């Protein structure tokens, strides 16, 4: 199956409304980063995981440096991601980021990254 | 300014990360419909959407008549919308309409839609 994974921080103070929309920028900003990519690879995946339902797994971590140290996996092993960073609307000042969203892609490889997580 | 704004549904029981990925779901299928979509003026709204930040109202309602309300005024505007139904892997049964996305569209034409609900 192929999924797609959302790293949420769960040190910095969000709502419930808030994280929806962290979440949601995650992921449109890497469906579209795929569209307009030309890897091949990644177009597939993308399709097989819209086909099957876009399933998502929704984790977090206590840390910044938690996620920089899984976004540097996911790019080390090629696959999609993206650091999102709030645009300082509300209490968070802009800049900080919130969340990390990884493929879609196999499940198996984006567990090589996540697989030690837990659910938000 | 164009918007997107999704309505989740409140009478329903839905924890942090089921309402994050439910509205990931409802921005993800109206970004991805109208990318495949052949209307001219969508596609130059989404375009905008995404170099103004991707900015996303994430309001609710109580009932699932309203969404369905929601949803017929966004058809007869010739706006995208979503409507979302849950996958049945936890609590809900599959087939629950969990939210509505309604957009990217111009402020003032998703506003005249949803202007009157509160933030989720």
């Amino acid at each position: 199956m192929i999924k797609m994974v959302i790293v949420v921080r769960s040190d910095i103070k969000m709502g419930k409304g808030k994280i929806a929309a962290q979440v949601a920028h995650a992921a449109v900003t890497l469906v579209v980063s795929i569209i307009n990519s030309n890897n091949l690879r990644w177009k597939e995946w993308l399709n097989e995981w819209l086909h099957q339902g876009q399933p998502k797994i929704i984790v977090k971590v206590n840390s910044l440096d938690e996620i920089i140290s899984r976004a540097k996996k996911a790019e080390t092993m090629n696959l999609p991601f993206s650091i999102i960073e709030d645009a300082g609307k509300t209490q968070l000042e802009p800049g900080t980021i919130t969340c990390l969203g990884i493929g879609p892609a196999p499940e198996n490889l984006v567990d090589s990254i996540t697989g030690d997580l837990k659910l938000l």
